[PDB]
């Protein structure tokens, strides 16, 4: 195993280091606005050394953006694919590449048998080539690596099954900036090459000058280079034809033959394309070859990539003809004129890369190594695209909730084979596809039109119902005596109880468990733990009486706490946002202990008075002019007081101090230790008056953020033995700090309401000497070092916070973990800030054609971890990575993969069992079973189950925390006959494993295994 902490990799280009030295000046470079006037030596090419040009036709099909997936399919894409099949079938030298498998699958299944055979032969013969092969071309900023892998797998599994091909070349031309998480997943999925486009214009200029646009991209912590994936970064401002033939768009536009008039389209540089003929072909070729040779100067080999395409192109039959025939004329003339020393032809992406690598092996070139990422993207001037790190935050949070449900449904149902009548495969397929579709760079990114966001949300809501049905049927099967198990596959044995989604305040969707001495006295509840180690976590349920006690299934009492159910309302009468307590239901809380990847059953029983093992929280309402708050049968009266500082401590954990406005002020780790200043504050950013306006994509603040005026907010304090909290109703936000004895949990119920042209940010102010350094994660997979640069505007210093961020000095670290991707930064030493929501009334000119005015209440969740780190073994000052401690990693896990809760729906569960998985191995804390998926249907003689194992890297800080079982996923299910290491998509066997034992992986590595069973 490589050491990912102490050996700083030596690479030719390290993006953080490049960022430190680069100038980022935005000067007019001539026709190539953001470059320079390229020049070439005409004698560089001759008969023995020609320029091989590959023109690769393509069509960017967004799965939802301005139209919904289905509307684009009906009005556009089905015609693109139908005409592609026809044209390629009839024109054998023509080529075309295809990226979005969601669309291709949709298409293919509406095809007649004869067309399917035709389609398969143009794929087999190489004319139609799939690039990447993912269900979509995912966003790279907000997406979790688990879902990037999920959608890549959904598309490639479809391609292998139906087209019998697995792409090894990736094409990502539209994501708004790029992540090293991609080469990481791709390289472990059999890929050999990848292409990217949207990177900072300054970076493009800088790398082009050094001919470093093609590089071996390795992970920032990879000293050896085993993760390296050859990468081609396109050099210009866009992937359209005007910006892909060469440096001058006025010239390249004349070579987009769809712009002569009958298609509506035109050249904004004022010169239109003209049909090629014998009279003008020489003059046209002169212009075109000149462009190619200039573009060729920016790269190292004599092989040139020339994409030919744009959004939803190759739709009309006449369009196929006008592009094909004109380019064929150009090719015939150019290739026959020795003096150009050029051999040009239509080609595919893989043809291009194969030719480049042949040249490389011929010693014609050597490529540089690079590590780092490509965020935050700006396509021009000061237009940094950091607004989409936060846009439509409701759905961003929904993404993470569905990510987890999918994982839990596939894992719970993988333990058995199911009869087709149960429709398990069918429901999981739908859940996987709706979630995969949302990874699209206009889905999770929050950059689609209002009704298209609605379409994605409705699809994820059906996916969530599908997962719940699979999960509850599975739990019923795993915890009912076999000889009693009698399933009705359309019945609800259990209903899921979720405390954080949609969230209290967003939607009253939780069911109350109704008990009564004169009716039903008890109720079974079941917790599932998808993680591969024993886990204890407090779980809460709503009950109809405060007098309830908890037992495990051997009837051992379990300590519990009951609290009122508090909800907040903007009292548009005394003009306050204040809490109300339920007089009809209550919350019971207790610690559930659940086996690794297993289940645990508990029983809640009502009594007529205080039970022996249940305690009650005290409640304090702080506001001047208080009024009473009745709580039905709750046994303790609410206490009142004037606003004041307060301090709390649950168990032996930290003591937190709060301001009189109910916000965190300081944290004291132990009895003795000091009160570390850590203050939460909410501020707002506005939009510029004149000039470029912020929009769904762009964040263009009219200056630093200004404090939200709070007034005298109402603070609610709940103090219990197991859980305490401090909640405050602020304008636009009900902010809550919850304590269970470890790092606190923070929840914000954000409702920007009608605050047009406003972005609400949540900031943490500390005195940690962080300087200009901070850390953010990439796709929930790794943490990268960021350096705030004052030579860049504020918006350029915002980065994706997909799951976490932290700042530290020599002794102290503050890490903020999130349950949803949002934008964020450290704008000053000791500060961390993360955007909560943004309402924008103007369009930001990137084609969306609307602002963001469809905001809705959303419950954001976080864990806040203050830690001493002077004793931790950290990477050197020069290392570009950072790593979490054990506590922060477990805190991220508690947000992304909590215990699932099921309430038995009927009165009596006959044959109920108390636990499942008590014999599963409890693996080391840095190891996770990211995916567990049965890959075969029940009629298959040999069952196959796939596992994706991921090991993160946690800092050594002096806490032994040892003694753990080795997890061998291949022996989790009985009767194993074979165990294989495979690509992460499970599509290719890479190693036959001895003894059918799957070894554990190294820190920061991810592996896949498939176990076969008789
Ligand atoms: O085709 C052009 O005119 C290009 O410059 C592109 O603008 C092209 O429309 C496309 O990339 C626009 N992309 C499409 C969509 O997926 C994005 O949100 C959006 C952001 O601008
Ligand atoms: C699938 O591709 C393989 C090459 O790996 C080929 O040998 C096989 O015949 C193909 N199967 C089908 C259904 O054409
Ligand atoms: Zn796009």
């Amino acid at each position: 195993c490589q050491d990912v902490v102490q050996d700083v990799p030596n690479v030719d280009v390290q993006m953080l280091e490049l960022y430190d030295r680069m100038s980022f000046k935005d000067i007019d470079g001539g026709v190539w606005k953001q470059g320079w006037n390229i020049k070439y030596d005409p004698l560089k090419y001759n008969a023995h050394h020609k320029l091989k040009v590959f023109v690769v036709p393509h069509s960017h099909n967004d799965p939802g953006w301005i139209q919904t997936f289905e509307e684009y399919y009906q009005h556009d894409t089905k015609h693109i694919l139908s005409n592609a099949l026809r044209h390629l079938h009839d024109n054998p030298e023509m080529k075309f590449i295809w990226a979005e498998i969601s669309y291709f699958a949709r298409f293919y299944h509406d095809l007649g048998e004869n067309k399917k055979l035709q389609m398969k032969s143009i794929v087999k013969n190489g004319q139609l080539e799939f690039v990447t092969g993912g269900w979509v071309m995912p966003d790279e900023a907000n997406s979790h690596w688990r879902n990037v892998l999920l959608q890549l797998t959904e598309g490639q599994t479809w391609l292998k099954q139906f087209m019998n091909v697995t792409p090894t070349a990736s094409w990502a031309i539209d994501p708004f900036g790029h992540s090293p998480t991609m080469p990481y997943i791709l390289q472990k999925s059999g890929f050999k090459n990848m292409l990217i486009q949207r990177t900072h214009y300054s970076v493009k200029k800088e790398l082009a000058q050094q001919r470093q646009l093609e590089f071996l991209w390795r992970q920032i912590w990879d000293n050896k280079g085993d993760t390296a994936l050859f990468t081609h970064m396109m050099p210009f401002y866009s992937y359209d034809i005007p910006h892909t033939c060469g440096p001058d768009p006025k010239v390249c536009c004349q070579f987009d033959f769809k712009r002569m008039g009958s298609f509506g389209l035109s050249c904004p540089w004022k010169v239109p394309p003209r049909t090629i003929s014998d009279q003008n072909v020489a003059a046209r070729s002169d212009l075109l070859v000149d462009q190619w040779k200039k573009k060729a100067e920016l790269y190292r080999t004599n092989v040139l990539l020339i994409p030919l395409g744009d959004d939803f192109r190759f739709k009309q039959n006449t369009e196929w003809d006008v592009q094909r025939v004109n380019y064929e004329r150009l090719f015939e003339h150019i290739n026959s004129q020795a003096h150009f020393n050029v051999q040009a032809q239509f080609g595919t992406l893989q043809e291009y890369f194969d030719a480049v690598h042949q040249a490389e092996r011929a010693g014609q070139a050597e490529f540089p190594t690079l590590s780092g990422d490509f965020f935050t993207y700006a396509d021009r001037s000061d237009n940094y695209w950091s607004g989409y790190y936060t846009s439509r935050p409701y759905h961003k949070r929904m993404d993470r909730v569905l990510m987890h449900y999918v994982r839990a449904a596939e894992m719970l149902s993988a333990w058995h084979s199911w009869d087709g009548m149960a429709r398990i495969e069918e429901r999981l397929e739908q859940a996987r596809r709706e979630l995969s579709l949302f990874q699209h760079h206009d889905g999770i990114t929050g950059t689609a039109k209002t009704h298209v966001v609605v379409d994605y949300e409705q699809r994820m809501q059906e996916a969530l119902k599908a997962c719940q049905m699979v999960m509850q049927q599975s739990v019923y099967r795993l915890l009912t005596k076999p000889s009693i198990y009698s399933p009705d596959f359309s019945f609800s044995y259990f209903t899921l109880d979720d405390s954080r989604w949609p969230g209290s305040g967003v939607e009253d969707s939780r069911t109350t468990i109704i008990l009564g001495e004169d009716i039903l006295p008890s109720k079974h509840v079941v917790m599932h733990n998808t993680l591969p180690h024993w886990r204890e976590q407090l779980v809460d349920f709503y009950v109809s009486s405060p007098f309830v006690s908890v037992t495990d299934l051997a009837n051992n009492p379990v300590e519990a706490q009951v609290s009122p159910v508090w909800s907040w309302h903007h009292d548009t009468l005394t003009k306050t946002i204040h809490p109300q307590g339920s007089t009809t239901k209550y919350r019971i809380i207790f610690k559930a202990r659940v086996p690794p990847m297993g289940l645990a059953t508990y029983v809640l029983t009502i009594s007529d008075s205080k039970p022996e093992h249940t305690s009650y929280a005290s409640n304090l309402l702080l506001r001047k002019n208080p009024t009473s708050l009745p709580l039905g049968q709750y046994p303790e009266d609410v206490k009142f007081g004037d606003p004041r500082e307060i301090s709390l401590r649950v168990g032996n954990g930290p003591t937190l101090a709060f301001s009189e406005q109910g916000l965190l002020k300081s944290i004291q780790l132990t009895q003795d230790s000091p009160h570390v200043p850590v203050h939460f504050k909410f501020l707002k950013y506005g939009v510029r008056s004149h000039g470029d306006r912020s929009g769904a994509y762009l964040f263009l603040p009219n200056g630093p953020a200004s404090p939200v005026e709070l007034g005298q907010p109402v603070v609610l304090v709940t103090k219990g033995k197991l859980e305490s909290s401090v909640s405050v109703g602020l304008p636009s936000v009900v902010h809550q700090t919850i304590m269970r004895g470890g790092a606190p949990e923070i929840r914000n119920l954000v409702d920007i309401g009608s605050l047009d042209n406003t972005e609400i940010v949540m900031r943490l102010e500390t005195h940690i000497d962080s300087g200009d350094i901070f850390y953010t994660d990439l796709n929930g997979l790794q943490f990268i070092k960021r350096r705030r640069l004052d030579k860049l505007p504020l918006q350029a210093n915002y980065y994706p916070i997909p799951s976490g961020m932290f700042i530290e000095d020599a002794n102290t670290r503050l890490t903020l973990l999130t349950g949803q991707p949002l934008g964020g930064s450290s704008l000053a030493s000791g500060e961390l800030e993360i955007m909560q929501d943004r309402r924008l009334a103007s369009d930001d000119e990137r084609g969306l054609g609307q602002g963001v005015l469809d905001n809705k209440p959303v419950l954001h969740i976080y864990r806040l971890v203050l830690e001493k780190v002077n004793n931790c073994v950290r990477p050197s000052k020069l290392h570009p990575a950072g790593y979490l401690t054990s506590a922060a990693h477990k805190a991220s896990q508690s947000l992304l993969d909590p215990l699932d809760k099921f309430i038995f729906a009927e009165n009596e569960w006959i044959g109920a069992q108390g636990q499942f998985g008590g014999d599963h191995p409890s693996a080391r804390e840095d190891l996770d079973v990211s995916v567990m998926r049965r890959l075969t249907k029940s009629s298959a003689k040999t069952q196959r189950v796939g596992y994706v194992l991921h090991r993160t890297n946690l800092m050594q800080c002096g806490t032994p925390e040892e003694h753990t079982q080795k997890l061998d996923v291949c022996h989790l299910l009985p009767n194993v006959a074979r165990c294989e290491r495979t690509t992460l998509t499970f599509l290719q066997n890479l190693e036959h494993l001895d003894g059918m034992v799957a070894p554990e992986v190294c820190p920061m590595e991810t592996a896949a295994y498939v176990s076969s069973h008789s």
